[PDB]
């Protein structure tokens, strides 16, 4: 193991709390605040949360980042995840951007697991679509996204928890659910998958991704409810 975060607590020294206000991207709803992110328990798990909620027309939720605290690179990277259900406009994910100060998407992206997308409604599948991804090129006009989208074969949003894992090497990126792979981008000769990379967490509410971007369709969560993401742990061989 090169790192290992139990979130016992929650280490500056690794992690960045964000703050940004409604519709800063992918016209989501939520802000992001960093009284919406807190380390705690779940049972006997220490956990990492990211709670969104709503009160009236504004909604809340967390992001964090290890953005110039902790990157790597060609390293297989786990985490064990807790997801709330997501239809109706909850957008959970795990993902990665380039350790760099290249303007996005010119600073690489991997989305290793994204929930809640419209077409996982549209199916009646919210619970097992899983999209995953890349991003790259030089500029926002010359961006470039790979991806695939599939049903796992179980429930991800089930109560209990679950492990989303990227294998790294100058050749792939292997993308595994469970243990399970889920799918394979080849990078032999994308130039953007080939530094350090840091990890982001958060728990998006509405945007383009879902479909919902009126808070009146945003039935996953009403006016007074509040939901939960839990990360067990991340780490790093």
């Amino acid at each position: 193991i090169l790192f290992k975060d139990d979130f016992n607590f929650f280490d500056e020294k690794v992690w960045t709390k964000e703050t940004h206000e409604p519709g800063w991207t992918n016209q989501e709803l939520q802000a992001y605040d960093a009284a919406h992110v807190s380390v705690g328990k779940d049972g006997d798990k220490s956990v990492l949360i990211l709670t969104a909620e709503r009160k009236g027309n504004k909604i809340y939720s967390g992001r964090i980042n290890s953005k110039g605290k902790k990157s790597f690179k060609y390293r297989k990277i786990e985490a064990s995840i807790k997801l709330p259900k997501t239809n109706g406009g909850l957008w959970p994910a795990f993902w990665m951007m380039g350790d760099n100060d290249k303007q996005w998407p010119a600073c690489g992206e991997i989305d290793i697991m994204e929930m809640g997308e419209q077409s996982g409604m549209a199916a009646g599948d919210s619970e097992k679509q899983v999209n995953t991804a890349i991003h790259y090129g030089p500029s926002a006009a010359a961006h470039e996204q790979q991806y695939y989208k599939a049903n796992v074969a179980n429930s991800l949003q089930d109560g209990n928890y679950h492990t989303y894992s990227l294998d790294w090497d100058e050749n792939n990126l292997t993308i595994s659910i469970d243990n399970v792979k889920f799918h394979t981008f080849d990078i032999s000769s994308n130039t953007y998958f080939h530094d350090n990379f840091y990890i982001l967490f958060n728990l998006a509410v509405g945007g383009a991704f879902t479909g919902i971007t009126d808070i009146n369709k945003l039935t996953g969560l009403k006016d007074g409810q509040k939901v939960n993401m839990y990360i067990d742990w991340v780490k790093i061989l």
